[PDB]
Parts: C-alpha cells; structure tokens; sequence
C-alpha cells in the first residue's frame, strides 16, 4: 500500500519555537475522487495518544490551534506555534485513504539539545 516515510528523524525544538514534522506518501494520499484523509499523530513514553489533523491541515477537537497541517499529495508537514512539554516524544501520521490502513512512522521530537 502506500508508505508514509516519517521525516525528519530528530527535531531538536526549544518549548516555544515552531516545529514543522514532514511526511511523505508513495502515491500521495488521494482518495478515488480527489479527497485526502490524512490523521497527524503523536504519542510520549507509554501516555494518553493525541491527534492532531485528520485531513490534511484542518485540527480535530480539543487541538490547541497550535497544530497546523498541510502539503500536496506524495508530502506533507505539521507546523507547531510553539512546542511543550507534552508535546516532546515521537511523533507519527497516518491515513485512511488506502486500504488497508497504514499507521507508522516515528519522528523524535524530544526538545533542542
């Protein structure tokens, strides 16, 4: 199916500077019709999973706003107004546009060094 390749790997981020996670689809993530699905994710070391986008850039209910998501169709990315301590740990983005789904990746996030 299509793969989502999770990048960059590291993201070295301050708690407060702007963090942009990308990800790419093999054959983009257009449904028959002209529709993306896209679902941002994101997790820490065994807590509550949160989702951010669940389109392509529009935030699901509770997201601060802070989320933002976009890109074309084989890319996509996750801008962050400001990053918290929440928000450090690894970072994900999946789809349900193809079937069956894929789920994955893994973007470490863990404040700047």
């Amino acid at each position: 199916d299509v793969v989502m390749t999770q990048t960059p790997l590291s993201l070295p981020v301050s708690l407060g500077d702007q963090a942009s996670i990308s990800c790419r689809s093999s054959q983009s993530l257009v449904h028959s019709n002209g529709n993306t699905y896209l679902n941002w994710y994101l997790q820490k070391a065994g807590q509550s999973p949160k989702l951010l986008i669940y389109k392509v850039s529009n935030r699901f209910s509770g997201v601060p706003d802070r989320f933002s998501g976009s890109g074309s169709g084989t890319d996509f990315t996750l801008k962050i107004s400001r990053v918290e301590a929440e928000d450090l740990g690894i970072y994900f983005c999946s789809q349900t546009t193809h079937v069956p789904p894929t789920f994955g990746g893994g973007t470490k996030l863990e404040i700047k060094r």
